[PDB]
């Protein structure tokens, strides 16, 4: 569909190479201009990013760290993020963006408040969202899914960095696997398939959000989804379907 | 001296290797061991980390993100390693370790309080200080002696990395530089001597808060220091000597 | 199992009669007394109580309140109930009972603290937790499960009213439901069981919580269960059985 | 007169029938209708509800909880109160209407700021003020005064029920008890009649707040009032009269 | 009567002498010594000061501030005024003495919480609350009266400086007029004798909170009143009684 | 030059005769009308004010108090000159000024923003600045500047009174000392001039602020520097002069 409002998820690990870590200019840069392709055509977007640039359970489990203490820490992660990004946005656009964080920082970000948040996205800002859900033992996928439907969304873009959408099973081996034109919620359980949290999944179908899981690393690609194109996955309440 | 309480300067350069960046369990290692040496002679001990192995100046001139703006990122770092190095070492330690925030992000670290951090420490816990000051257009350096101060602190031990104290001229070209075994506040200020803020040495000079400049990357070293031994550079108001 | 830490999870509806609503003295007092019968065995316990007795969504619908706004009313609810509850609580024992909110509202109740939290159970106190997760579009079945994961718990009772367990299907109609004596979480999404939240049951079973489902309205049950018994159903990763 | 600014108290027995308890969609009508007869004639209003329906001190006396504790509990009802109220408003008006509360709960409600609680008015919103004024041993009456003046109101009408105003003596028993049609403050204590607290209206008289009793249950009453009409009791430093 | 605990009301005006104005290290010599006279009795003391020596209505009139605004700059007098009596009695005392906001302002004194107060004072600690009430349109009086009843008090204390109590008319005038030995509050009231707020007799006289007004600028009657003696005014339900 | 944004500071001292202590309205109204004067001409306004006739060092030492608790007293009283000169300024102005504290008390100021107060200060409000910096060890001279920086100022008015400017030495003492046209930073802190802290020196020397000492208490001076004209001393980068 023509989507109006839009909730883009990013993984953390975008905004990094792989190679050290942390930012990548060339990649923040990327990110940027994908996002503003999408706002230029009146599309009003929330974006809510990962800590994984900065922060990975490797090093928890080293340390035998607290589960709720490692979330705590990634969660900071997203709110550094989340402040770069907007330098990034600010820098190239002239739309007002802002960070709204679920730990009032306050005098670094505003304290997260869901009607001001839809106002901000009525009045044509971009709103980004950071330290996820305030929650433990959750992945980037469920806030950010909570929030879509908290902001009355109308999808949510899930993106990728290098896998195009969602297959049967993983084709980083197997000669066969095809990918998914349509995705069912229920299908996605039922055939255990592992894209993205299973809470993530339920809420969305619980509450009708749909999902596009694609391609970010092509440029392009997120504008087509949203001027109607069928590229990348779609995962609906519709029949399942599969790329030919 | 003999110190009974102290504050270690930490920059979050020595949490990683230089290769890629964050952290580094094998750095991480040291940074615990080299804390317990002291807390193990009963010395109580406060930590101040600076946030540089995740955030960098030389990306906020990149994007041109306002100082103000990016000293809030950069202070989120020394959090996310205040957090950390709490992990690393409650790993290896049954002492409390207490993590207190400038910037009260709560049920992520205590807010921090004065007469409470004050109290910990008299309670023999390990206090780690994330957030610095909470204030802009300064470095770690200057609040690290600010809450050295504030705790009551008998000296402040500012560990460096490779370079063993304070030169005459960097040893980066100046062949025979000389190391100072002692060194003036006033003597620093005067000739223009670049080891640590103006404002931090001011403050500390003004409240006669004694600081350590040693090699923070060779074993055994903070320990002598604490010992009463005369290893690396002394800044006092004695009287300025040199090394032979 | 003999479980030495655990979380009670009540409907707000067990506080109330049917008939007009609120609360009812019998009906606390009987609360109070299954509680008690617990703790005074030395298990540490935790509960977390819904708002049913208090708001309903069939009040929002009439007057088309946004979901989200709904949510935060009947969280207020749950915090009016944990009060009540250890005003209750503290009436009949001499042991320390702390309501810990999610919204710290201070003066009122204490903002709630993970360690904290931990810390007080470990002491052996009775903690009441108010205003579920903070977040909406959940049940107080999820809410429950994650902070019974969070501390540390070794199971969560599910107290039910008049329902012995879980049944293959409704035997309020069905001549031949079966009731279990053993559930697996698996079995309970295959077969779509309704009996908890999808998204609190795949926690629960991510983490291995397990967790029973009884009569709460029939005297010492819960500590039958408690003592090792087998009444009414227990939701495991061990492999489905069924009463006889 | 004709107010351009007032403050409506509403008991929280007003939002229920008496029968079992909690909300009436049929009284909530009423309550919404009567206010938005006031605002249409481009009057500011503020409104304080009680929390009675939701809780009573016929409990806390039953299980001995202490005064200062039953206070809270009862005033989380008034913020419960408050977003339903604002719930039922939204669907029948255009007009903005705001929740502040004295406890700030936020992402529930506004934290409480008296200037923008003005300049809402001022810009022609509904404000409702949840929590009274978070202090103790007071009733709902008291901090409605309070903020009734704070809010430079022209008036405070206080809605009754069945009770069409303030009588010589209860028509409870007294057969030919007589209504006034005016009601000195002075008058109201001397002969110690007890209609609304002595410390509201001692405030009400010494800021000269004037204040309405009427009967709420009647339609069109509250507007007749607005209106310049005199019905229901006046409470003045006029001097008292009575109805013929 | 012998009392346990007790509630101090000192007025600002009472640290300072009258000439310029502030503080009067002599006058704060004396508070801390009639203090510290009553507290080595094992008597519990809690202590409400004024704001008065640092700001009075007189220019809130002059520049025609907001009377809710002036009592905001008088609130924050109490709280400097605490913080300084905290100096001086810590500097005589081994006694812990908690200073205690009702405007949590952390870092500087303990946000204020009701439990915790009477924790303190049953651990033996002298509490001095700042920032009265919160409230706006009240006196030192009021608020020092809640908190006596909040805190269990068994008496509050009310100091005046140069008037040994309470008379039947102003003696500067009345020559002739005579101080009760005995006060009942209904009498108080009925008379209309100006003394103390009349909110303030109110609440204390629904509590049974017996009030003492004495000199207090001369130094042992404190003492003499907490040892049962009978000097200054005893406000009461007992019945009036006459000095002779 | 002629400058757009201008930060203000003002000691305390100046809002008080000497005599006595507190407020004099006839130097409140001079502070007042020297504002306006400057912000008639559309200049934007910041002000930063000290607490020195409320509270002074003098006390805190005749009863030791902690340096760190001296201070948190100190900054109390910068908050209560700022909402007094608020109330004075909005007596004679149309304008809107803004009191924004370092220490978010609400509903007494609003918490202190960084972005909130830029963007005030372009919408033409007056901004006060209360509660300096919110840290210990340093003077309101600090804090000023690091404020004048953050605002994007383009000058810092450093109001003294009865001194015309910065003198080679003190001329109560020094006879035929001479007052600076100009002054180097580096040259105030070689030659130790003793005119503001050294921090705030190096700050502003560090960010280019420039800053003007002199005389508030002359009529008109404040307005000739915004002039452009040449009157007290100028700290800049340029290259010290000299009245002659
Ligand atoms: N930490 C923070 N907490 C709260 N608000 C913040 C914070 N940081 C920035 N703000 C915001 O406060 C400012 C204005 O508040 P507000 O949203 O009411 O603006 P507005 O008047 O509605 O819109 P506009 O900016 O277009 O004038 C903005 O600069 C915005 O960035
Ligand atoms: N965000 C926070 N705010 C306040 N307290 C916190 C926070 N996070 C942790 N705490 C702490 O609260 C707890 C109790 O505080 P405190 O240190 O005074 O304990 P205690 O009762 O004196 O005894 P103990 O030394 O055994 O902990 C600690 O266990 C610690 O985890
Ligand atoms: N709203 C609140 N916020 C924070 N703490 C609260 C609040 N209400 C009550 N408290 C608590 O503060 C008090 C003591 O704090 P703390 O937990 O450090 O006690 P403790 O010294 O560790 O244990 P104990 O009560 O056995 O002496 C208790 O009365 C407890 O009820
Ligand atoms: N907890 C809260 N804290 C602060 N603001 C809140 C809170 N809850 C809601 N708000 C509000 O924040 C928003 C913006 O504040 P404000 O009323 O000043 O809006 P505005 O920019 O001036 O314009 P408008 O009248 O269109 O809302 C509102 O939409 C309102 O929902
Ligand atoms: N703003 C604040 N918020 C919370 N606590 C505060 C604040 N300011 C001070 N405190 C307090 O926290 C400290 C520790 O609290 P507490 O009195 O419960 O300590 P304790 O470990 O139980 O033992 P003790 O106080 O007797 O030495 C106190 O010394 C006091 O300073
Ligand atoms: N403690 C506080 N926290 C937050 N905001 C506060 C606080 N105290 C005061 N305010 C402010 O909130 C009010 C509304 O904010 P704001 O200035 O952004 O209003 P506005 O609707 O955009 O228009 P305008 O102020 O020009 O009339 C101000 O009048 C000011 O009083």
């Amino acid at each position: 569909r023509p989507y109006k409002r839009v909730l883009i998820k990013l993984s953390g690990g975008a905004l990094a190479d792989q190679t050290g870590n942390s930012f990548n200019s060339k990649r923040l840069e990327h990110i940027a201009n994908e996002i503003l392709s999408i706002v230029d055509l009146g599309i009003e977007v929330s974006i809510v990013i990962g800590g994984g640039n900065i922060f990975r359970g490797h090093l928890a489990e080293e340390w035998g760290i607290d589960r709720v203490e490692a979330d705590n820490i990634g969660t900071l992660g997203t709110i550094i993020n989340s402040l770069m990004l907007r330098g990034v946005l600010t820098s190239k656009t002239n739309k007002e963006v802002r960070v709204m964080t679920s730990i009032p920082f306050n005098a670094v970000a505003e304290p997260y408040i869901r009607l001001r948040a839809v106002h901000h996205l009525d009045n044509g800002y971009i709103v980004i969202f950071g330290g996820g859900n305030g929650q433990p033992f959750v992945t980037t996928d469920y806030p950010s899914v909570q929030r879509a439907i908290e902001m009355n969304s109308d999808a949510i873009l899930v993106a990728k960095q290098g896998v195009d959408g969602v297959f049967t099973s993983d084709p980083k081996h197997n000669k066969s696997a095809k990918m998914y034109r349509k995705l069912n919620y229920n299908d996605v359980v039922r055939q255990n398939i592992q894209v993205m949290d299973q809470a993530a999944l339920l809420l969305a179908r619980d509450y009708n959000l749909p999902a596009h899981v694609f391609n970010f690393d092509e440029p392009g690609v997120m504008r087509r989804i949203c001027l109607g194109e069928h590229v990348g996955t779609l995962i609906n309440d519709d029949a399942s379907l599969l790329v030919h």
